[PDB]
DNA sequence: GAACCTTCGAGGAAG
DNA sequence: CTTCCTCGAAGGTTC
């Protein structure tokens, strides 16, 4: 399997896994669990590859879930009743959680216990459970999204950052060894600096170019051949999405370039305010296609002269 | 059946014909699955068709179903066990089935395994079940409503677009064969013209311009009875449509040919937003009809003409 | 009678009359059964009155049930046994239909089978019904709702229109003669310019009239009695009630045109919120008097100049 | 009786009562039912009472149901089915009938037949001439189906002075209460246009008159009881005239919002807008505006201040 | 007994207890069963305790039921029809009940009988159901919840005043005779003047300086227990809370009287803006210390001269 | 333990404290049940610590149930009947409660009865439910939710503040002796005046520092262990955040102070203008660093020698 | 003309 | 199916 399984596997992330050593580490001398740990950042990093790793190394199973998954507290309750001492629960979107629910971890998390009705008619009764010990590990876009009173009780923060082109490039040539197939070291950076800085695009596109290479080539990644391949995919010249140039020139030609809200402009291009939001704005604001003002985005000098058009 | 059953026979989709025939022939000489696929695009140009053409490439068995057909997890858990290797599920309408579904199927598609939490009370139980390697195929005509974590997992994505006419006068021809009906190559380019470029569009009227040339015409299909028979339809020459016809027609006379919004006062016609917005909306865009702006709609000069209307 | 009874007596509604006209003629040349027909229209236009004009005129037999008393698959099935070769069945309200039964109507539309359950518990089987040809007639009041599926197996769509003076005036004058009275053309006319494009309405109008008629009058309708009664009843030459007078008023002369928000106005003429927004307010929108706003509903000058007052931009 | 039971009886609602007198009077001459009415608009107009006049004067036996009681489908079934040629149907509180009856009673008004499931079959039922008559206090709520069928529309109007002085006189007379002409006009003023209110306040008043007094209502006996019940001579009440005499004093004149005002004075915010802005309002002693709501120049006149432009 | 039983004991609400005395008296007269009453107002005025007033001064048999116990037509009509004729219904929190449910009431008030139905299926009848005379009794708190046909049927409307300074005086007093405490007349206005109008306050008070004076004293209340115990407390002589007293203080001292905005205010006191609304902030307005501004929130001369500073 | 037992480990919040003594004890005397008794303030202050140690004063059984697990008044009532002679009832989170069960403990809170419905439903009676003498204890984070005629029945309340450095410093160092470590009294100190008053700030960064010097250490929290350790999770001498040194220092170098708006500054910062009014801008008002002024906030005397700079 | 504060109106989502 | 409530627009004042 592609999914790293230790710390010495894991690429980037340094300031992540420093900590987390130590903390692990600590917890090892002593016979108890990990405190619960909170990993936010954007989507699709390696958040939840980072959960595997800390299970391995504290040698307990992982179980996984989302926020959305739980509706009543009927089934967080039944979630909780299946898991070993020491088990590790990771709840992916854990801020988009029903508040009704969310109010019934409080009392885990802290004390291990939950106090719950159960039965019907005359049989209904309260009943006072008490949980072993475990671990959560949650994840979320970003920390301003959960509520003061649930924040407050995660024992440590993580935040993740966009990985750099030395750190794809060894990504992807460990992923093409795994393939029993090889690229050239041109190669592999043209294909990383494609890859908007995200693992797993890198992936996607490596599986798409060993294809082309096996039926229109001689099975080899070569930089001519991974040129025509990324031209045939709608991936552009510096990884901008079809969903991007669709952003871009929408506010040069429908606004003239801004200043626009996000709001307005997701209902004008058929996207998802969430989407844009957690997905594609984050890239284009660090990387200056985009910028920021008080009455909204404006496209900056460098997307006119990417996009064709004229900044007067 | 009048749908073409091999690559041979699918025409026009140059784009995504070739691009699914590298990845389908690669996938043979790998002996593998091939990866999960999104289609997407306006309706009737050949989504459904196209799953079809993949599973007879294949040589597999096709099971089907759609989005609003599941309604609890237990349902799509049966659904997924009766599979065979290699077996491609087709899911219409994909966007619209429940958040609660969507739970098993991010475990399916990414590790081919599902954890299945049974019992209530007392009873408190899962199983763990290891899914025969299988391709997921889904179709929607709303691309950016579709959940981000979903449509991070589909590996393959093809954009569906409009046919020209030279596809469509051959669609036209072979379809006029099946009802074993004559017609000359002149009135065979007139349907093509006014079908708006969707096949679907195309065979509707020609099943109904037969009952015409049967009655008013000796049943031979000539240019002149096609033009006066697609006349009797209220088709325009434009191809526009009743519906088409209603909106502009309102715009102009009611509100000078806007601005205004999609909905704002679209209640004063039948059509439910959602189709104009799918299904009318974008042909007009493309043929120059109604151009998008800041406050709205606006009909151009070409409408006025075409609707006879002196412009502004 | 006061329904009609063929394409002759079928008043108005040329377009989709002319169309089905022509299509039922090809199936007659042919052993074919007419292709199951969608009917699209705002209430009261004669949907219901069209199923029958089709099946006397395709001289066949008709059976009729409604989506409200259809609730399981099994309901079909005793409907699908007693259907004869060659019978068209009309199910008024199709979007009502329980998603359920939805799916298995495919089958039955395209395919002419369905099947069945027979045995209990080891002993349970499947197996197939077949169904001889028949056509089925939708007539639904909405369109978009229609589950695409459905709306792909539907040959021909038949789009239900307002009728026009020209051809309103004509059902009165029919109707005048089922009742002994006498009508005068002017009179008739009056009428039906405010029946707001709807026969049901022109009927009802007519009745009310007729009862003044023989009660304050010699039993006649001339055009000195019609405009009595029609000041009798409050309609006004547009058709607005007394209430829907009274709103165009109090915005113009209240508020100098809005926006005024909707609890504000139903306090100002003593109505429930509910009952201004369903009754009174849609007709207002579609003669283009009021717009709807996200700060409120704002009078437009074309009802400045109804109801007689100045405009200002 | 305090209900009336024939037309020359039944004071004020002209327009209503003049309509259904042609309609009623040119049935009979054909020997025909009656169309089916509806009747709708504020409480307490005489709904329900002019539905048994007009059974009295069409000579037919009125039965009585009410929506909350017919609970489904088959309790609907049951009740026409008891019907006989030219019985008239009273449906009270006709909004609160479920969906799944309404639809039924589709057919039954328009072409008087029922198709009803029922080892299931379908029985064809032929119903005889009815009339089936409605009242509504939210006519909206009723599916646009229904309200075509329905053949006579009555909205129900206020009453005037003259008209609800009459009615005071009358009920007097039930009461056996001596009462003065003068005397009833003081009541009517105060009624806020309402026969049921106006019956109200003749109630307590004779009360005050059987011990406070010698058992007769004159016009100063009627001025001392209306002083112990606060009731202005505009028919405002204390918490009315402590909200016109804040806006003015407190904020002069306006605009001022409604959460402010209603925690000045005390009030749950609902209460003030949905028990006493309706019938200031209409008065003309308030306005709503985009800021907020300001006192009238009628207001300043009544309260007894000096207007300031 | 701690609540008065009769109008001799009902220390106040002059207007209500005036009115009531006149129509149970001329009730009696006629030998008739009273109207009906609904009681309004403010909370802890009195309304529940005056309700079983009327029934003893009627002497009559009193049935007690509430709005949350009723939640089904069946229910209503099991309660009706066990009345015998001259009974009192009395249903506290009357505007809780289903709106399904006061539909019922409506003929039942005006006309005494009920609509019910009888048999089954074929033998299904619809009976009238005729009730003895009856007076219902309803209290609540928010008058403007119940429909206004329904409010437009009660013949009687009691709306409930704050007390005043001689009556809360004489309260204190008797509710210390029903405990074993001696206390001065001095000290019982002292505890009045800050139970802010409210019996059940004064009441508090009372049993929370019992408490002190029997701990920290001889057992006896006087001048300078009483004094003590307020101290204590933190009660200012106006009765202002701890809290109050520093919303008065932060807005002389930092805005200069104002005006503020009350997310401002908030913020500087480290409370949260739906408590300073909701439990604070009223009081302050109606005992005119705080004025409210298109601006803000304006301190008057009045507060000025209670917390000691000049008003400059 | 961690949770302290009795008021004599109960280190702070005194006010709170002498009052709940005399009142205690005054009980007992009395032998009767404590008042009832509602605590609220801000999070993580002690409210739910002070229920058990309430319980454990007065010598008797504590039953615990949540807010959000009473779903309906059956589930309540059932929770009553179990109650015995002065049980203490303890309920957390009572603002989640619906306003459907609020309404039924007004009865029961001051005559400790129920109304209820009882009977096989043909025939059905209501009937009054005698409850024995019990205390109700609440704890909320927010009052202003609970309606008026509630918190009117409580007759004790307790407002929670947050402690001040000297009461701080004694809690870090009780938490040494139960985590087994040696601290100077200098390193408790350092802690305690980077833990915003609060006592789980305070515990939570103990344990981060232990973890610590167990691992790169000899076992001790030493004055410059914890300078290394502190500086590691980026704390601030003054516990501000790497996020409100950026806000302090963009005031600072690009305004001279302000005033600036808060939607300007956001976009100086990248930060969510709802985030920085919510989250970090409460705190920094608190502490002095920002002043609120009608034309904005500016930067006090106070953030400028904590940045360094010159003030003028 | 940048920044704060209040009030209203129409959606939508939590029972 | 209904209540509750929250997001967005705009009128008005001050430095
Ligand atoms: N073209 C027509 N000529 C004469 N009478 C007509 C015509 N169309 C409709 N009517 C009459 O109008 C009345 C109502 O017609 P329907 O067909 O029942 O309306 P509808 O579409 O069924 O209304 P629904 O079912 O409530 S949506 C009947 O009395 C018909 O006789
Ligand atoms: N014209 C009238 N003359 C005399 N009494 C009248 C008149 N109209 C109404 N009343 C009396 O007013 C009271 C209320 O009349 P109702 O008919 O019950 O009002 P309503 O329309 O039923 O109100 P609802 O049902 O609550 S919406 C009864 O006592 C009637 O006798
Ligand atoms: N006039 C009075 N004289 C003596 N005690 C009184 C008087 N009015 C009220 N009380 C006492 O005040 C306390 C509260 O009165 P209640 O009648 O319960 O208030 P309330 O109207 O029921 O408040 P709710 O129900 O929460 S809205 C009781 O202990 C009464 O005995
Ligand atoms: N540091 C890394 N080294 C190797 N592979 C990685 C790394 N980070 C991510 N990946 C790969 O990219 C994908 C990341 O998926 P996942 O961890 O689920 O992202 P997220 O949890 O953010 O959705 C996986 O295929 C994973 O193997
Ligand atoms: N390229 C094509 N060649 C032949 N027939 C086509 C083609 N595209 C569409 N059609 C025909 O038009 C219809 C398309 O329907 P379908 O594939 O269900 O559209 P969708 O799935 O996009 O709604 C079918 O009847 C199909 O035979
Ligand atoms: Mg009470």
């Amino acid at each position: 399997t592609l999914r790293p399984q230790y710390f010495k596997e894991y690429i980037g992330q340094d300031k992540v896994k420093d900590q987390l050593k130590i903390f692990i580490e600590a917890a090892k001398l002593r016979d108890e669990a990990l405190d619960h740990t909170l990993l936010f950042g954007p989507p699709g990093l390696g958040k939840t590859t980072m959960a595997f790793v800390i299970a391995n190394e504290m040698g307990v199973n992982l179980k996984q879930t989302s926020g959305p998954a739980i509706e009543k507290a009927g089934d967080l309750v039944a979630i909780l009743n299946d898991l070993e001492p020491g088990d590790i629960l990771f709840i992916d979107e854990i801020h988009r959680m029903p508040m009704a629910v969310e109010e019934v971890l409080y009392s885990a998390m802290e004390d291990y216990y939950i106090d719950i009705m159960i039965g019907a008619g005359e049989t209904s009764r309260s009943v006072h459970l008490d949980l072993p010990p475990f671990t959560l590990v949650g994840a979320t876009t970003r920390a301003g999204m959960l509520s003061n009173p649930l924040r407050a009780r995660f024992g440590i923060n993580g935040h993740m950052e966009y990985y750099e082109l030395p750190d794809l490039t060894e990504i992807v040539e460990r992923t093409s060894e795994i393939f029993e197939m090889t690229i050239t070291p041109e190669a592999a950076l043209e294909l990383a600096r494609r890859s908007r800085g995200t693992p797993r695009i890198a992936n996607r596109l490596l599986k798409r170019v060993r294809d082309y290479a096996q039926i229109m080539g001689d099975g080899v990644i070569d930089d001519k051949i991974a040129d025509q391949a990324l031209t045939m995919l709608d991936v552009d010249h510096e990884g901008l999405d079809y969903v991007d140039q669709k952003i871009l020139r929408t506010m040069i030609e429908m606004y003239g370039g801004g200043p626009v809200g996000l709001g307005t402009l997701s209902v004008n291009i058929a996207e998802e305010r969430e989407t844009v939001e957690d997905m594609y704005e984050p890239y284009l604001i660090q990387k200056g296609f985009i910028m920021r003002t008080r009455t909204g985005r404006v496209a900056t000098a460098k997307a006119y002269e990417h996009m064709g058009y004229d900044y007067t």
